[PDB]
């Protein structure tokens, strides 16, 4: 699924040419999905304002089929936040990320819908079961 | 309701001047709603990347009050996809469309909310019943 | 939470320099949240078309943690609408606002998630109870 969208007022000319590629590789591992279907939409130098002022501020969204829940959400947000403060030089008291759960049958990749089984993170549970066996009875 | 949003890295200068009007008329019929309330937001030459590369790639969204479900979703996605490959010259293994169901009482067109009855596709069922009668007992 | 996003084809050069600050202060009071965490993303001179024509048209979204419901939604929409007609010189039969309810544990502000209690508007009920007592038994 994944679609990481970053709206910031930070001007593109102040953005490391390798930011979208770093974020791409970070969220590919984070959401445990193929790198081939990971979008990163940078909206740099956006006419965005937060709190009525115009400092380094960011509003990011993560669209994902499954993977998203309170425990993982917070983890990802922290990582995205840390990656914004250091590379976009924003703040952390000026960053809001919204995680958007996407129904599998409401999302069309390559002339087909998604598997509802992945929306229920069933591929991870089955990995959980696999790794269990290995180092719980070889 | 309808709001078709297309984020592509394809430069506006390579976009048929009649693309937004074609897509507009396609999705007006598809979602069975007035053409007057159909938005098409083209975000051409967007700083969007998919898979860490920068080929012809697309992330479209369809915001609709009702109409949206697994069977119609897939149909629309296919049509939108076909309309992107030929007019935006993207790919099909580089297109992801997200269908977003919109609550009728969470969407304000012209100083009023929407009818919850349309969110439940009750105008189509009633059309279904009408056409039934016609060619099932004149 | 709040994130007010305005996509209009109205050119930035025709937008009062104080529009985003007016809308910011309006929706800060409306959604009863700190002004510090209110985003306004203006997408002026957007390649957006509605009805297949290119008049003054607007598609706004309100992302909020709680606050949003049929009675308040309509109120806000009316106010936003009135603020678009007069300052963006759009129409009112050319404005659609979508209110998006945001799960508190699916939204990360400043290295933490949001309080689920605010998503249930429990801070307002408690204010309701407080003010009740005052002018119902001093
Ligand atoms: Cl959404």
């Amino acid at each position: 699924m994944p679609v990481i969208t970053v709206n910031t007022n930070v001007a593109e000319k102040s953005i490391p040419v390798f930011f979208q590629a770093a974020l791409t590789n970070m969220m590919t591992k984070a959401l445990q999905k193929p790198k081939e279907v990971m979008f990163v939409d940078l909206r740099s130098g956006a006419n965005i304002m937060m709190g009525g002022d115009r400092n380094p501020c960011v509003f990011a969204t993560v669209e994902c089929i499954g993977r998203l829940n309170p425990t993982s959400n917070l983890a990802m947000a922290r990582d995205m936040e840390d990656m914004f403060i250091e590379h976009l030089n924003v703040r952390r008291e000026r960053i809001v990320i919204r995680f958007i759960p996407v129904p599998a049958l409401f999302c069309s990749f390559n002339g087909a819908l998604h598997d509802v089984s992945i929306e229920r993170d069933e591929d991870i549970i089955s990995q959980a079961i696999a790794e269990y066996l290995h180092h719980h009875h070889h």
